[PDB]
C-alpha cells in the first residue's frame, strides 16, 4: 500500500572538507552516488554511497540504474524489500557493489518509511534520540598536519581524533602520535588506524609499542577479511583492536565476533546493508559483548547509534558535507540528531549541478 | 514526545477452548494478566501475559502495578524503555516474572506505537503482512482425544498439528503418534513435544523410536535450561530438536544456539523479551541458521514472524479468545494478520469482568 | 512424619546500618520478607529474602502467600521439597523471583529442621563450627566517606574491606582506592566491586590499573549474565575476577565455571536455591578449584562456609540487623557461629512493627 | 619488458545452448563480458565474464572500461598484477563485481602470456594436457526434461549429469532423480544442486532421502555464506557436500574448508580470482584433502584442472559457446585440451554483433 515507483541516481565527485592524504598522495574529492526513492505516498526517500574510487562510481550508478526495476512497484516495506534483493542476487554474489547498491536502496527507504509517517529514523525504531560521542577522523597526514587537525578538533569540542599511520618505519609513527599527545594533552582520545596495511607480526610489533604510548584503540592492523590474523594480533594486546568498516553485511561481522577477531567493531552504514543490516549487527554485538561505533554515513548513524545497546562512538567524517545541509549538529562533541522526519538528510539543489559526472 | 501516562492491568482466570490434559489433572482455564499502557496522544497499548500457573498471578499483577512509577512520564520509546528497566533490574534479577512483566510494558508499548502511527506493527518493523503457516497445539490427551482433536484441526484447514507426550511407557507415546498418523494421512505435520520430562538417555531412546515414526520435531526433551543434554540429544537425532519457549530474553538464547543445542528454534513473545527481545532473537537465529516459530501470543506472532527471516511456524493455541476479538483469522491453516494499527488487540470488555481475580 | 503446618510472610522496609550510595543517590532501607514455617513438631523454622528494590516487595511476599498451599500438609525434607517446587514451577520458569520464594522456604525448613534435632545447622550438615573471616562491604562512597568507613571497619577487626567503584573516571576509582590504602595499610584487604557497570575492553583497562594498585579482586565487571565476557576479562588479568551473586541455582554457576568466567565465586544463599542450593554449589565449586565465598546471608552463610571445602571469605553486609537478634558475632575480623539449633535467626518481634508494609 | 597496452570489453546477451529453467520461468540468453587485452608483444589475450543477471552486465562492463588506466603499461605480469589490484581496491572491498573483474584480466593475461611463449597455458603452469572427465550440467527441468537431457547426455558419451532440484516437494526432487535413474541406468553419475535454496533441517531431511537413492554429490543445500550451516548438513551425511562455486577468492575457500564445511569443492574460475587465484585454490584443496572440481568456463577450466593435484570433474556448461570456437572437445565424455597457445579462446567475430548490447 505506499509503492515505490521511481529511482533516481546522480553520480557526484565532491570536495572533502579534509583532504584525505595517503602513502600515494593527496585526494582532494569523494565519488558518491546520490540516490532519490519515490514513492506513491509523495514522500521522496534520500540516501547516498560512497564509491571509495571513482573506478568503480560509474560502475555502481549503472547498477542502482539497473536495478529500479526490481523494485519499483514493491511495496517499500525495507525489511521485505531487503530479503527479495538477497535472493534476486543469491547466485551473482550479494555483496561488494551489489551489496552496496541494495544498502543504498535500504537506507533510502527507511528515510521515507520516517517521512511517510512524520517522524525521524530514530523513534520508528523505537528509540529516542540522545546525543552520541563523536570523535574527527583525519588522514596519513605526517607530524605537522596531523598535529594542526587534532589542535583544530580539540578547539571544536571534539574529545577524541582518528589518525592513520602506518609510516615505513614505527618511529613516524609514534612521532605522529606523541607530537598529537603534546598538542592535545593526557585527557583526550586519540584512535589510530593503519587501514590493513601491517602484516601480523609487523602489527603485533608496532601495536605493543602503540599500546605503551597510549591510544585508543588500534583500527584494522591488517588485511579486513583476515579474522584469525586479527584474532592473532588481538590475543597479544591489553588496547583493543578495532575493525568492521570492511564488513559486507552482519553475516562477515558474525564470522568476524565468532572467532574473536576484535573487542570492538564499527560496522559502516552502507557495507552492512542500511538499516536492516545495522539493526541485525547491534543485536550480534549486544551478545558477544562488543562496544559498537559506526563507520562514516554520520548523518543515518546518529540515529542508528541510538537504537543500538552498545553504542560506543560515532565516527565524524563530513563526505557529503558539500550537498547536503548540514542538519546534523555538533554540540560539545556529540553528535545531536535533528528534529526531521526521516534520516534529515536534504539536499543542497543548487551545489549538485558542480559536481556531477 | 509521545510519553506514557498510566499503566492499568487486570487479573483474568479465562476458559480455555480446549482444557489442557498434564500428567496431573485436567485445567480448564489460564491465567493471565491483561495490561493497557495510556499515552499522552490519547492512544491506549494493549498486551497480556501468562501466568502459567495461578500461583504467579497476584504477584505478576502485583509487580507491574508496582513498576508503573518507573515509566510513567517516560517516552513511549520501547528499545529506550527497555534499557532502562534492564538497568533498574540488573541486582535483583532481570529475568523470571520481572522479565516478563518488562516484555508486558514493550509489547503494549509497541501496540501503542503502531496505534500512534496509525500502522499495523508488521508495517511498522518495516516488512510485508505475509500469511505463515500455523500448528494447532494439543495437550497430554491419550489416544482417543488426541485423535479427535487431529481430526478436528485438520477439518479447520490445519496441515499440522503438535501433541504433547511423555506417559510412562514409550509404546504409549508411539500409540498416541501412530493413531493420529491414521486420521490425518502420511501428508500431514505432527509435532511431538516432551514438555522437559526425559533424561538424556530416555530422550534419545524415545526419540529415535518417534524419528522411525516420522514426526516433525521433537520439542524440549529435557530440562529447558541444560542446553548442553539438548545438545547431546540432538547429536544423536535427524529429526531436529527444538526449543526455546523457555528462553529468558536473547542472551539465553544466545547461550543455547552458542553450544549447538538445538536445529530449531521457538521463542515465546513474552519470555524473549517483547517486540523488542524478539527482533534481536530474529537477528541471532539468522546467523546462526535456525528456522524461528513462535510460542503462544498467537496475535503478536503473526506480525513478528513476518518480520523475520527465518519464519517457521507460528503455534496457534488460542490463551486469550475468550477476552479478546477474533481479529487474527485462519485461513488454510495459515495466520493472516488484521488491517488494524498495532497488534489487533481490542478487549471484549463485557466478557472481561466474568473472569477478574 | 514431621511436616509443614504454615507458611507465614512479612514484608518489611528496614533501616541499615550503613545506607546505601549509588550512582542515582543513598537508599537508607532494604526491602525484606521475613518467612515463618510451622510444623507439626511445635518448631517454628525461620529465614528471610531480599527484594532488591522495593518495586518486587508486594510481589514477592504475595508469591510466597500463594505458594503455602503447595508446601502445607508435605513432610518438612527441604531435598524432596525443592525437587517438588522445582517440578511444579519448571513451564513458569523456576527461576527470578519464584527461585527466590523457594529458596526462602527451603532456607526455613533447614532451620525447622535443625530445631527438629536441637543441633545448629553446621552440625546437621556434618561438619563442625569454625570461625570464617569476614569482609565489611560498603557502598559507592566517594574518597571521604570510602576511607571513613573503611577506617571503622579496620577499628572494628576486620581484615578487609569491599567498596563499590565504577564512577565516570577510572582516576576517581583509584582515587578512592589509594585513599584506603593509605589510612588502613598494606597489610589490608581491599576487595573492589563494579556492579556490574563496565563493557569488556573498559573492565580490562579499568581491571589492569586496579591490579597495579593492588586489590584483593575484582566484583561482576561485566553484565553479569555474560559469563564469555567475564572470562575475557578474566583472560587479561593475574588477580582473580569474583562473580556468583546473581547465579540463580547452582545451574548456573555451572554453566559459568565451564566457561572458566571466573577465579573466586561468591553464590548468594537465596539465589542459589537456600541450603539445598548452597550444597550442590560447594560441590562444584570444589571440583573447579574456585575458592568459595558468601553474598549476604550472613546468619546463615557462617554455617554454611563451615560444611563448604574450598570456604574463602564470609561477606559482611548486615541487611536485617534491625529485626534478628545478633546472635552473630564478629571475633577479630571472624564469623563466629552461635551455639542454638538450626541457624540462629531469632526475631525482634518488638522492632518488626515499626517496618511493616 | 611485455607490457599490456590496451583493455577492450564487449557486452553481449548469448543464446544458450540449453535455456534454463528456474523457480520463476525460463532464462534463454546469458549475460557476458568478452575481454581483450592487447599487449606490446602483438599478442592479444581473450577471456571472458559471466554477469549472472543482466542487471550486472553493463555496469560490469563499465567497471573494467574504468579499470584499463590502472592496468595499461603495467607489465603483463599476471601475479603482480594481481597483488597491484589487491591493493588498489583494499577500501572498496576487493570481492563481488570488483574481484570478478579483476580475474577478468587476470584469466586474459594468462591467454597473453601463453601467446607470448606460443604454448598451451597447461604447459606454462608445469603440466601435461590430459583428458578430464566432464558432467552435463542442467537446470530446475521437471521430470520430463531432466530425462530427455539426461537421455541426450548419456547419447554424446557423457558419464555423469547434473540436475538442480529444490521444488516445493522432496517427493518431486525425488522423482526427477528416479526417472533420470530408469533412464540412463546405475552405472552413471547423477550429481544433484538445491543452488542454496534449502534451510539446515530441510537439506538434512532432503538429502538423506536423496542419499538412499544413489546421488554422486549434494551441491550447495544451503545459503552459500553459511559455511557452519554447510559443516552441520555434511555432518549428518555419507554423501560428499559439495560447494565453491561462490567463493570469492582463495580466502573463503579457506575459511569454508577450516571448518570442514564440505568433502568436495568446485572454484569457479573468475570468482576464485582467474588463473592466480585457482592455482592457490589447488594447493588448498590438496593439503585439505578435498576433490576439486570446476564451475562454469570450461575452456579455461581443462587447462587449470589438468594442472590441479585433486581434479576431480569438469563441468560442462558451454556459456559462450555462440561467440567462440569449438577448440575444447569432448572425447568419451572427456573434455581434451586443444594444441593452441594460452587457453585456446578465439572468437566468432561474424556471430558477436549479432548479440552486442
Ligand atoms: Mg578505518
Ligand atoms: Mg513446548
Ligand atoms: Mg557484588
Ligand atoms: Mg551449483
Amino acid at each position: 500500500e505506499v509503492l515505490i515507483t521511481g529511482l533516481r541516481t546522480r553520480a557526484v565527485n565532491v570536495p572533502l572538507a579534509y583532504p584525505v592524504h595517503t602513502a600515494v598522495g593527496t585526494v582532494g574529492t569523494a565519488p558518491l552516488v546520490l540516490i532519490d526513492l519515490a514513492t506513491s505516498a509523495g514522500v521522496v526517500g534520500h540516501s547516498y554511497l560512497f564509491a571509495y574510487t571513482p573506478v568503480a562510481l560509474k560502475s555502481l550508478k549503472q547498477l542502482l540504474d539497473d536495478m529500479a526495476a526490481m523494485i519499483v512497484n514493491e511495496p517499500l516495506a525495507p525489511v521485505s524489500l531487503e530479503a527479495m534483493l538477497a535472493k534476486r542476487f543469491c547466485l551473482a554474489g550479494y555483496t561488494g557493489l551489489i551489496r552496496m547498491a541494495a544498502a543504498g536502496i535500504d537506507m533510502a527507504a527507511w528515510d521515507a518509511l520516517g517521512k511517510v509517517h512524520e517522524t525521524p529514523l530514530v523513534k520508528l525504531l523505537g528509540a529516542n534520540a540522545r546525543p552520541v560521542q563523536a570523535y574527527d577522523s583525519h588522514s596519513l597526514d605526517g607530524v605537522k598536519l596531523a598535529t594542526e587537525r587534532a589542535v583544530t578538533a580539540a578547539e571544536l569540542g571534539f574529545r577524541a581524533v582518528k589518525t592513520k599511520i602506518g609510516y615505513p618505519a614505527l618511529d613516524q609513527d609514534l612521532a605522529v602520535v606523541r607530537s598529537i599527545r603534546q598538542a592535545v594533552g593526557d585527557d583526550f582520545g586519540i584512535m589510530v588506524d593503519y587501514n590493513q596495511s601491517l602484516d601480523v607480526p609487523a602489527a603485533i610489533k608496532r601495536s605493543q609499542a602503540l599500546q605503551q604510548e597510549g591510544v585508543t584503540w588500534i583500527e584494522e592492523p591488517t588485511l579486513q577479511h583476515d579474522y584469525e590474523g586479527h584474532q592473532r594480533i588481538q590475543s597479544k594486546l591489553n588496547v583493543p583492536v578495532q575493525m568492521g568498516e570492511n564488513w559486507l553485511g552482519p553475516e562477515e561481522m558474525f564470522k568476524a565476533l565468532s572467532i574473536g577477531a576484535c573487542r570492538l567493531a564499527m560496522p559502516d552504514a552502507m557495507k552492512i546493508g542500511g538499516v536492516t543490516g545495522w539493526i541485525r549487527a547491534s543485536a550480534l554485538a549486544q551478545q558477544f559483548g562488543i562496544p559498537m561505533s559506526s563507520h562514516l554515513f554520520q548523518e543515518i548513524s546518529a540515529h542508528l547509534l541510538a537504537a543500538t545497546p552498545t553504542a560506543h562512538w560515532l565516527e565524524r567524517l563530513d563526505l557529503a558535507g558539500s550537498v547536503i545541509e548540514p542538519t546534523l549538529t555538533f554540540e560539545g562533541g556529540n553528535a545531536v540528531i535533528p528534529d526531521l522526519p526521516g534520516v534529515g538528510i536534504i539536499w543542497r539543489e543548487k551545489e549538485i549541478g558542480k559536481y556531477l559526472v
